[PDB]
């Protein structure tokens, strides 16, 4: 399916959950695209007005897409495959409790998921991947995409 055709993409936070500081948030987000850039010609900035390639949102029930969310627990974020317009975007159910440890949901890891959905890739069969669609908590602080992630990206990019 669909991939970025440029190397710098843009990524805006559209709002900010107020389960974190919003520092925090802004580098759960930055954390989690450079562990895309750090394997394939990518180049990712953050804006703070116009129009991006990535929007990132928090957003509870329905939101304004075909993608409803469902309340604390189930659906934790979805994204959409690269394209125009809300192609890329990213989308955080505010019904959950975002961190940036080991309690509630950790945003960055959900984060390194859904860019992965933002860049193209879709869902793996194993468990140890990333892109594997059960969110499971793992040190954010040593984390590493798996193989399958690493072949999966580069299929794409690279
Ligand atoms: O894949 C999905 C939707 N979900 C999976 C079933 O449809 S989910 O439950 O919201 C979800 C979202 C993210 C993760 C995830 C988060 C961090 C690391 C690994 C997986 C797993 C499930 N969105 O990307
Ligand atoms: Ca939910
Ligand atoms: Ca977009
Ligand atoms: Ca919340
Ligand atoms: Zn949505
Ligand atoms: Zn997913």
């Amino acid at each position: 399916g669909p991939v970025w055709r440029k190397h710098y993409i843009t990524y805006r936070i559209n709002n900010y959950t107020p389960d974190m500081n919003r520092e925090d948030v802004d580098y759960a987000i930055r954390k989690a695209f450079q562990v895309w850039s750090n394997v394939t010609p990518l180049k990712f900035s953050k804006i703070n007005t116009g129009m991006a390639d990535i929007l990132v949102v928090f957003a509870r029930g329905a939101h304004g897409d075909d993608h409803a969310f469902d309340g604390k627990g189930g659906i934790l974020a979805h994204a959409f495959g690269p394209g125009s317009g809300i192609g890329g975007d990213a989308h955080f159910d505010e019904d959950e409790f975002w961190t940036t440890h080991s309690g509630g949901t950790n945003l960055f890891l959900t984060a390194v998921h859904e860019i992965g959905h933002s860049l193209g890739l879709g869902h793996s069969s194993d468990p140890k991947a990333v892109m594997f669609p059960t969110y499971k908590y793992v040190d954010i602080n040593t984390f590493r995409l798996s193989a399958d992630d690493i072949r999966g990206i580069q299929s794409l990019y690279g």
